[PDB]
């Protein structure tokens, strides 16, 4: 499993670190994403700090 990350180089790897690949936006007002790595769950999400996670590779 890999995806991408916000480390300055491209994509990393998480097969025995998670299974899935989410981000970490707020929405503050200028909006912008600042957490992108991988999690094995996605318990998070509110008004002020939206967050993606997917597991089709790939797709991060």
């Amino acid at each position: 499993l890999k995806c991408n990350k916000l480390v300055p180089l491209f994509y990393k790897t998480c097969p025995a670190g998670k299974n899935l690949c989410y981000k970490m936006f707020m929405v503050a007002t200028p909006k912008v994403p600042v957490k992108r790595g991988c999690i094995d769950v996605c318990p998070k999400s509110s008004l002020l700090v939206k967050y993606v996670c997917c597991n089709t590779d790939r797709c991060n």
